[PDB]
C-alpha cells in the first residue's frame, strides 16, 4: 500500500476538496459517484453512476498505491476520465486523503 497518513486531516481535506464533487456517504452519488467504500473497489461499479467510457473501460482497482498516483494527476491514471480535479501535488495531502477513504468501510 501507500505512504502512512492522517485519517483526521484526511476527513478535513476531504470536506475541503473532495466534498465538492464527491461524497462519503454509502451510495450517494453527486457530480462523481461516493467514495465511500472506494478502497479496494474496482472502477466504474457504483450503482446508478453515470461513469465515463475510459473508467469503465479501464480495469482500474482502487487500491492504496494507485489511489495515491490518480489523485496526483488523474489524466494519467484514467486517460480521458471526466474527474475534473487537476491534481493533489502534496504528497502528505494525498497519503492523508487516502488514510481517511480507508476509514469508509
Ligand atoms: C479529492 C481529492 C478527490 C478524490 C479522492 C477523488 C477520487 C475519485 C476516484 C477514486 C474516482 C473513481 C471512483 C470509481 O471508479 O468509482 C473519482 C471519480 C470522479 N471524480 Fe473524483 N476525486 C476527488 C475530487 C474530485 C473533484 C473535486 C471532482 C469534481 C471537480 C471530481 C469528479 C469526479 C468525477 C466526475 C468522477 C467520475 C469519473 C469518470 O467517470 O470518468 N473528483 N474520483
Amino acid at each position: 500500500s501507500a505512504p502512512p497518513g492522517d485519517p483526521v486531516e484526511g476527513k478535513h481535506l476531504f470536506h475541503t476538496i473532495c466534498i465538492t464533487c464527491h461524497t462519503d456517504i454509502k451510495g450517494a452519488n453527486k457530480v462523481g459517484p461516493s467514495l465511500y467504500g472506494v478502497v479496494g473497489r474496482h472502477s466504474g461499479i457504483e450503482p446508478g453512476y453515470n461513469y465515463s467510457e475510459a473508467n469503465i473501460k479501464s480495469g482500474i482497482v482502487w487500491t492504496p498505491d494507485v489511489l495515491f498516483k490518480y489523485i496526483e494527476h488523474p489524466q494519467k491514471i484514467v486517460p480521458g476520465t471526466k474527474m475534473g480535479y487537476p491534481g493533489q501535488p502534496d504528497p502528505q495531502k494525498r497519503a492523508d486523503i487516502i488514510a481517511y477513504l480507508e476509514t469508509l468501510k
